[PDB]
């Protein structure tokens, strides 16, 4: 009898980390829960087969389902349009998802004691909440061919009135031009996520802006997020002897970096994309961090592999190479997506599979079994050899033998 | 006889910066250089009282006679307009100054052997190439009250054909909207710029944008600079055996982060500001950075303190209680403008000077007199005493002191 583990929205990926994923399930998932799949191929060839409606229709299962679970994708280039022969240049799966879904993605990283911070002074987690809507990712941008002007208009829907703002009149040659928008109900929700987990982590809460150069825009992000603390949070942090406090751009990731960790950082989405990178680099790798979507319905989520696909090692396992992929960001998106399930369902036995395969994670790498990654990580790559590490299969499989050996730990621990 | 020191344009500024400021004209300059100083002063109380208009003088100052020095300013918010009873929420000088001076803002750490970089892997030093025009910087961002929608339109002045792309038609409620732009010329001046930086320190170039997400305004910054590389740059960073590469932002964070230093980083205007202050707090202190404003003319230079005002020194200093503020940022404007000042002039005296106070400021750190925010970075701040650190006006005596005895062993060391 395997757990019995509900409803789960998968999402295919690309390159490495769609080989890695199949494993994943195969190796980890599959001969321990019982899941209803509703599975989706995220795919670059797939999403162009559908016109990208596939993308669309994933996001519209996590709705319905509540729970999501996301391989790393192609966001393609010019180079990808040649490489696939791409009809179109396919906008950002992540994006187009988290524009239905909206909220915040919530980032940290993924600590294992032998592995060497980067960052001297981070004993502590720092925790990005990301907000996940509008800014950049749902932008207007076009090349200006040539002189001329370019204007920006608001038309309230009952048609009483019309302002037009010049953003610029090109005189001599073109340039570039960008509209781009933000929505209260979505910065409202923004703001009540991040008071959430900071409350719930009894931690301090910092909000980045540059509202002293973007004084409407960045504004009213400080604005909404003062008013709700004000009103509805400052009592409960006071109490739990923390605070939350509005921070410039420039001065918070200098803070971030000189501080001993141990906050969340509440980041519009641009920010979010960028520091979340730097802070995981930090920790020691880019790969080793958890990306979880949490949406405004205080209900639906989508947990992410945050990294790339991996194409130097797709290339090589092409041309039958040896190859030493590190799992750990895809086996996450997994354990915080089946967590989640488990939370709404009130299934105790997938709540403690998925606590124990981030356990089994942590512990075979803590015991010097790691991807060649994590080994130029303590020992730097040109120190390496063969025998520090495990190639993608041999630690896949490492891995299935001590979440084997954990597991049926677990059920020899019960009483009779 | 003091040095003859020419035309210099300062531009006094606010809070700790000011006081500071002061003080290095009285102790440092004053005593042994000359000069035909051109002062605005861009304090907030003076930006008022003339309607910003001082802002606008200096910058047109600074083109006249190609050289300025310029004091940290308060960038006014509405907590500001209500301190100083401001008539507007003035723009920010810097964004003022920038925009009618164009080019490049080339940011790099002041080195101590002494500080303890909170990033072990940088042995080489990062130099961030800001391109000072546009984007953020000069955007028009409104507040939308309520429901409608939010175009941006081109209409050209001699062209092909106008044309209106939606940007956000807002159904309920309201959010906020924003037009920015830039301009092929300021890009292309950004470009060379930047070729010719790495070129003079013999060091690779990376260029990061954001354009899997801003395929067209991205795009075009992506394309000028391959476009300037490919045709009058190429073959010569190949003879130094160095190279030019785009990355995505997200990608370059984490990419300088586990890097040994050693490039020059081409940042769009936003980037080069908040990856300005993460470099300068890897290598050890916000308040070690030099900031070089380089005019696409390559004879017009503004130097400044990167940094803020110290608006907490300068409340502890109101109070009428000791203080101890790092002024070497403000010292290195003053030596950076007066190196270019000399360098235009022919003056090998001016010259020998800068140098000078540069290798006084570095070697009185190294002799370990500092300021307390500098015995903060060796100690750390709970366990630094008032034996660790000189209060502002000592350290200042103390620089004194020693450029005193550096300028007298120069002197007496003179070949007849
Ligand atoms: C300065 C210090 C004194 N005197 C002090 O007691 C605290 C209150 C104060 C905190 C704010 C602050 C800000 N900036 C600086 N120095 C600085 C920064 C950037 C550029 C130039 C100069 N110093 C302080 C100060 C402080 C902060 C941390 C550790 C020690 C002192
Ligand atoms: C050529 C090198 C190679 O031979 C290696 C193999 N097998 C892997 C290699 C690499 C190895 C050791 C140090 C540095 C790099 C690599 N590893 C990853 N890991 C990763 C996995 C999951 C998420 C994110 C990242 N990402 C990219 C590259 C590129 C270079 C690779
Ligand atoms: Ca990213
Ligand atoms: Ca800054």
């Amino acid at each position: 009898k395997k757990i019995s583990g509900g409803s789960v929205v998968e999402m295919q990926g690309d390159e490495m980390t769609r080989i890695i994923w199949e494993l994943i399930k195969e190796k980890l998932i599959f001969p321990y829960v019982e899941l209803d799949l509703h599975s989706y191929d995220l795919g670059i060839e797939n999403r162009d087969a559908t016109n990208d409606q596939v993308t669309k229709d994933a996001a519209e299962a996590i709705k319905k389902h509540n729970v999501g679970v996301k391989c790393a994708t192609i966001t393609p280039d010019e180079k990808r349009v040649e490489e696939f022969k791409l009809k179109q240049m396919w906008k950002s799966p992540n994006g187009t998802i988290r524009n239905i879904l909206g909220g915040t993605v919530f980032r940290e990283a993924i600590i294992c004691k032998n592995i060497p911070r980067l960052v001297s002074g981070w004993v502590k987690p720092i925790i990005i909440g990301r907000h996940a809507y509008g800014d950049q990712y749902r932008a207007t941008d076009f090349v200006v061919p040539g002189p001329g002007k370019v204007e920006i208009t608001y038309t309230p829907s009952d048609g009483t009135q019309k302002v037009t703002y010049l953003v610029h009149n090109f005189e001599e040659g073109g340039g570039v031009a960008m509209g781009m928008y933000n929505q209260d109900k979505s910065i409202e929700d923004f703001a009540h996520s991040s008071f959430q987990m900071a409350l719930s982590k009894g931690w301090p809460l910092y909000l980045s802006t540059k509202n002293t150069i973007l004084k409407k825009y960045d504004g009213r992000f400080k604005d909404i997020f003062q008013e709700i603390y004000d009103k509805q949070y400052k009592s409960q942090f006071e109490a739990q002897k923390i605070w939350y406090e509005h921070r410039l751009i420039d001065d918070m990731v200098a803070q971030a970096m000189k501080s001993e960790g141990g906050f969340i950082w509440a980041c519009k989405n641009y920010d979010g994309d960028v520091q979340s990178d730097s802070v995981a680099q930090g920790y020691g790798s880019l790969g080793m961090m958890t990306s979880v979507l949490v949406c405004p319905d205080g209900k639906t989520v989508e947990a992410e592999a945050a990294h790339g696909t991996v194409t130097r090692h797709y290339r090589m396992y092409q041309k039958g190479q040896e190859t030493s992929t590190n799992p750990i960001a895809s086996i996450f998106a997994w354990t915080r997506g089946l967590a989640h399930r488990a939370k709404l369902d009130n299934n105790k036995e997938l709540a403690f599979f998925a606590n124990a395969l981030e356990e089994v994670s942590i512990e075979t790498i803590e015991a010097g079994f790691m991807t060649k990654d994590l080994a130029a990580c303590i020992k730097g790559l040109p120190n390496v050899q063969r025998s520090d590490y495990l190639n993608t299969f041999e630690f896949m499989d490492k891995l299935g033998e001590n979440l084997k050996i954990k597991l049926a730990q677990a059920k020899l621990s019960l009483e009779h």
